[PDB]
């Protein structure tokens, strides 16, 4: 016989540590230098794998380092890194579309398909 | 008025994602050297931010780096870093208690709960 155990929310409580340790800057390897149209520059600090794990391209690009990113508002970033970290996202209704822009170039296809679907649903 | 999304297994799929890649030898940070009386030596790659988003013995430990590990079985140490990694830990039921000796060791208190419980069970 075999002994054999899961834990159902473990994966979100180890995120939630995972997340702590982004607002502390602990243990990131990569530091994502934003530079967008008239906007001011943003560093996001974050974990290759945990962005890696939820974005095609973050995992393409991967497989501390400096990141240089342009054609994507900070705000817009800083959004999907969230939703990397915690699998929640939110946005003003009038940006909806601004959020998708960024959720298509990083093939974050839960967020595409949200955002698209209630962009249908306003008309 | 703001708009709001959550994938809810979304945690699940990026430790699936993760976990691909630990397997895959990509992107991990800390190499684990096991050594233990009798047993053979073994290495398990693995990231760092995992482990401690998992263990917060490993959370202190880390806050390439090479670990030399002792008193604990390879074979232990591997499912502890597979509930890492999947959230579910298997082991034979005659070592159900070595398995909650390294999990004290890493105080991995789900995995030391649930061995106890069956230890109970089993008198
Ligand atoms: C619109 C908005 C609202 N309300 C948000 O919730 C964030 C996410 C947006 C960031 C991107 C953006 C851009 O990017 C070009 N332009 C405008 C006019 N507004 C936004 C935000 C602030
Ligand atoms: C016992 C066992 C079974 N059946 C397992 O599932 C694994 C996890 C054990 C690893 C540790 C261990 C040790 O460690 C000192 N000693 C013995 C005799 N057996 C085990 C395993 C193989």
């Amino acid at each position: 016989r075999t002994f054999s155990y899961t834990l159902e929310d473990h994966t979100k409580q180890a995120f939630g540590i995972m997340n702590e340790l982004r607002l502390s800057q602990q243990l990131c390897d990569v530091t994502l230098q934003v530079k967008y149209q008239d906007a001011p520059a943003a560093q996001f600090m974050a974990h290759k794998v945990v962005l890696a794990s939820s974005s095609p391209v973050f995992k393409a690009m991967f497989t501390m380092e400096v990141v240089s990113i342009e054609g994507i508002h900070p705000k817009v970033m800083e959004r999907l890194i969230e939703f990397a970290y915690t699998a929640s996202i939110s946005m003003g209704e009038k940006c909806v579309l601004h959020v998708m822009n960024g959720a298509v170039m990083y093939q974050i296809d839960s967020v595409v398909r949200a955002c698209s679907d209630f962009l249908v649903q306003q008309l």
